[PDB]
Parts: C-alpha cells; structure tokens; sequence
C-alpha cells in the first residue's frame, strides 16, 4: 500500500505529466541520466537522487504516491538536478527552465483540496 489515488494525482498524470512528456525539450528528461552513454563520470557523485519523467511517470501509473505533493517534489528534484550539476550556459538548463515554468502553470490550476477516489 504505497499510496492512493486523488484527484491531484490524476490531474497531474493526465495534465501535467502527458504535456511535459510530448514536450520538444522533454527527450533528455525521459530516462533516467545514462552516466556510461553520456561519459559523466561525476554525475552520480554530484547527484545523489536521480529523478527522471519516465520515473515519475511510472509511479503515477502505478498509484505510488499517496499525496500528490510527493509527485511535485519528484518533478523538483528532476529540475533541480539539472540546474546543480550542469553549467550555468549549457543549453540543458535553458530546456529545464522552459519544462518547469509549464510545470508551474499547470500546478497553479491544480484541484485545490486532495480528496481519495473511489475505485
Ligand atoms: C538532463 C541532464 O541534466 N542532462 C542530460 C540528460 C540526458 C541527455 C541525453 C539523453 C538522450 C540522448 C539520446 O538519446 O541521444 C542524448 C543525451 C543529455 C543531457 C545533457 N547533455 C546534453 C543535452 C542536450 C544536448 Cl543537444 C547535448 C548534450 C547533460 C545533462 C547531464
């Protein structure tokens, strides 16, 4: 019994998460960060909760979560990765920003009180 299903919970699966993925900027978020294919020998050093969309996607739709808080935090942590790892100029960063401000529209608008669903 890791978690439940809320209205929130739907809501980002269905909103925020199907947006983010079919995202032109969303292709290096979908799997985790492959450290061997990119030759990053420090990645995993530097950053020690890798987050990633298919991740985050695999836990929505596979009821995971018990608040829809703790899928928000999950897509922090993906974003905040990137921002602490890369440089300031890589172009990486810029695609994060452009993903996350989506993420904030989006969670701005979410159902405002969670409330367990009935199936
Ligand atoms: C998110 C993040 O912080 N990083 C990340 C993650 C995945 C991939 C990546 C994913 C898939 C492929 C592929 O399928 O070819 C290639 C690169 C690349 C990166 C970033 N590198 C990168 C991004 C865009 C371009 Cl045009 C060139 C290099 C580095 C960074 C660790």
């Amino acid at each position: 019994n890791p978690g439940r299903v809320t209205n929130q919970l739907q809501y980002l699966h269905k909103v925020v998460m199907k947006a983010l993925w079919k995202h032109q900027f969303a292709w290096p978020f979908r799997q985790p960060v492959d450290a061997v294919k990119l030759g990053l020998p420090d990645y995993h050093k530097i950053i020690k909760q890798p987050m990633d969309m298919g991740t985050i996607k695999r836990r929505l739709e596979n009821n995971y979560y018990w608040a829809a808080s703790e899928c928000m935090q999950d897509f922090n942590t993906m974003f905040t990765n990137c921002y602490i790892y890369n440089k300031p100029t890589d172009d990486i960063v810029l695609m994060a920003q452009t993903l996350e401000k989506i993420f904030l529209q989006k969670v701005a608008s979410m159902p405002q009180e969670e409330q367990e669903l009935v199936v």
